[PDB]
């Protein structure tokens, strides 16, 4: 930047990663785990375009198709309102890519996992009140 240019000696790179502060207030973490296809699903949604999802991230390897679930979760939750993120189910995500009933277990950890993050993300909003107890 600016004519001087001789200083800068490391290229503009990243040093963050999917999150901006950890401080919440606006990014739902989600990480469940299938132990039949021994396969764990990072989520990581991002909301500040006034309450939509500004951007979302995934990580997921080790089944032979779940792989593709988050390409699909990811190209249709990116950009919308948690009120359609959080409603696809399971089912649907499923049904779009019609796949076997016993090899649904993937399908619901993607949905579980976006539920996660939603939930996790209203956890520090303040709609805490009196804590239960038993
Ligand atoms: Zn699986």
């Amino acid at each position: 930047m600016a004519y001087s240019e001789k200083v800068i000696d490391h290229y503009e790179n990243p040093r963050n990663v999917g999150s901006l502060d950890k401080k919440d207030s606006n990014v739902g973490t989600g990480m469940v785990g299938a132990p039949a296809c021994g396969d764990v699903m990072q989520l990581q949604i991002k909301v500040d375009d006034n309450g939509i999802i500004e951007d979302a991230k995934f990580k997921t390897y080790g089944c032979g198709s779940a792989i593709a679930s988050s390409s699909l979760i990811t190209e249709w939750v990116k950009g919308k309102s948690l009120e359609e993120a959080g409603a696809i189910k399971n089912s649907q995500i499923a049904e779009e890519l019609e796949l076997p009933p016993v090899k649904v277990h993937c399908s619901i950890l993607a949905e579980d996992a976006i539920k996660a993050a939603i939930a996790d993300y209203k956890a520090k909003q303040g709609l805490e009140h009196h804590h239960h107890h038993h």
